[PDB]
């Protein structure tokens, strides 16, 4: 006797996964064998072919139990029952219905033929949701996801993917104060109510299971290590001329090569690999690795989603010069979009990392101070200048608010366009990561492709959360 599976809701109680009654029909072939004249009407009502159905019953004539069909609607099930065929019996089972469909398909996940979790929350909280067959019903679960922010993020990421002719994308929104995942969307997506088709690529929760090189989006962590060392201040200068730096057989290169002296904010604005590498040589890679490890890059999230990827943060006992530079500019590191969002949330939350949660958090757990508050506050200010200053990532500006962030562009020529940031700068509330895989139009830089999505989504999410606009006199 299958048990009723627990309702999944969003954080405000909107239904996301609902157990729906279905009819399963079984037969005692010993009794069905006494009513062969009824078989063709029964075959037609079950959908099945006349002769194939007849062959099936004859083959199981000595059995006392066989399944005829599973998961009919309790309309077609009543239609088979109205035939009054001897030996035909019914069992009430459950099939999930997902009211928001493709919009939250990767996060909510789905169930297999036996109504057991196969992907996402359905799989991760299967014990909680499943209950026990007879029969004790499963328990309700409220997610951290806010369906209003989810609809917005879904729409904007889909629109950006079409405008850039991209292969795939992910967008995660986090509450920096509580560790809650407020939205998590990917493209391509699928309709979890359509149990035919089922494209494995479209079902991938990319924000959690796909690893990527974060590139320039890790530079704020390298800078946090520089400021915490006691050796660097934002007004310090680094000479990046002539825009390249030879380290043995390896050549570090900047995209814009018309700089000489840059201050630390300028290094982030211009996204100078040479500048961040020179700072890394001075402070040592051990300090940078420790910040990136502590914010969770390439570390287990603790979420318990089977198949979730940990990625990799390279480590050494003695760091060679090339690896010191590449670590500092995010080359050769492998992270997930959830990890990158969580790292930006700790930075935004004055350096305190609050544990990640996919469920609504009522009592917030204690956070861990990973970056000193003063250092996190200084880096936040630099990231606000990255968005607001002359020559900055102007497309990440959020009209009405002070926003902060960092763009990234990774050469996989195929590219991945990134933007990670938070808002409002006066008292950060939300961190967001936008990852667009293989944009195919003229623009591929993170500040061109991903920054406008951050702006559109952040503009709506702050307003949906009634956050007061902070760009005031
Ligand atoms: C940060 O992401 C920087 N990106 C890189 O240096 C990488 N590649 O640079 C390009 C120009 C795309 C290349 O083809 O080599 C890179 C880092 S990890 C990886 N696999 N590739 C800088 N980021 C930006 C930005 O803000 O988006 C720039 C405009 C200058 S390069």
């Amino acid at each position: 006797i299958p048990a009723h599976r627990g309702l999944i809701t969003d954080r405000n109680g909107e239904p996301l996964a609902v157990s729906t009654p279905v009819t399963t029909l079984w037969a005692n072939p010993k009794e069905l064998m006494t009513a062969k004249e009824r078989w063709p009407q029964l075959a037609a009502a079950l959908g099945q072919d006349t002769k194939l159905f007849a062959d099936r019953i004859e083959q199981n004539a000595e059995r006392e139990f066989i399944y005829l069909v599973r998961g009919l609607t309790p309309e077609q099930g009543e239609g088979v029952i109205a035939l009054k065929v001897p030996g035909v019996y019914s069992i009430e089972e459950f099939r999930r219905f997902y009211p928001a469909g493709e919009v939250v398909a990767h996060a909510v996940g789905f169930t297999d033929v036996d109504d057991r979790g196969r992907e996402g929350i359905e799989l991760a909280f299967d014990e909680w949701l499943a209950g026990v067959p007879g029969a004790k019903p499963g328990k309700t679960l409220a997610l951290s996801i806010d369906l209003r922010l989810q609809y917005l993020a879904h729409r904007e990421l889909r629109n950006a993917l079409l405008e850039n002719g991209a292969k795939a994308g992910s967008l995660v929104i986090m509450d920096v104060k509580t560790g809650e995942i407020l939205a998590m969307t990917n493209q391509p997506t699928y309709n979890p109510n359509n149990r035919r088709n089922l494209q494995p690529a479209a079902m991938r929760n990319r924000a959690m299971i796909d690893v990527f090189e974060p590139g320039s989006t890790v530079k704020p962590f390298s800078m946090s290590a520089a400021l915490a060392s006691g050796r660097w201040k934002p007004s310090d200068i680094v000479d990046v001329y002539p825009g390249t730096l030879q380290i043995g057989r390896y050549t570090i290169r900047d995209v814009s090569r018309n700089s000489r002296q840059l201050d630390l904010t300028g290094i982030l604005i211009k996204s100078s690999n040479v500048g961040i590498s020179k700072i890394a040589f001075d402070i040592g890679a051990e300090s940078i690795y420790s910040v990136m490890q502590q914010v969770g890059l390439g570390q287990d999230t603790g979420l318990g989603f089977p198949g979730e990827r940990v990625g990799n943060l390279p480590n050494h006992r003695k760091w060679p010069k090339a690896e010191t530079a590449t670590l500092a500019y995010g080359y050769g590191l492998s992270v997930t979009a959830i990890q990158l969002a969580h790292a930006y949330a700790a930075l935004a939350n004055d350096g305190k990392s609050v544990p990640l949660s996919m469920t609504r958090v009522d009592r917030v757990p204690d956070g861990v101070q990973v970056i000193s508050p003063e250092v996190a506050s200084t880096v936040q200010g630099m990231l606000q200048q990255v968005v607001e200053a002359q020559g900055g990532v102007f497309r990440a500006q959020v009209p009405g608010y002070h926003a902060a962030g960092k763009s990234g562009t990774a050469r996989k020529n195929a590219y991945r366009s990134l933007f990670a940031g938070f808002a409002p700068a006066t008292d950060p509330r939300i961190a967001m990561v936008v990852v667009i895989d293989e944009p195919s139009k003229a623009g591929y830089f993170g500040g061109l492709v991903s920054a406008p999505v951050f702006s559109k989504v952040m503009a709506g999410a702050l307003r949906l959360m009634n956050v007061p606009p902070d760009n005031l006199p």
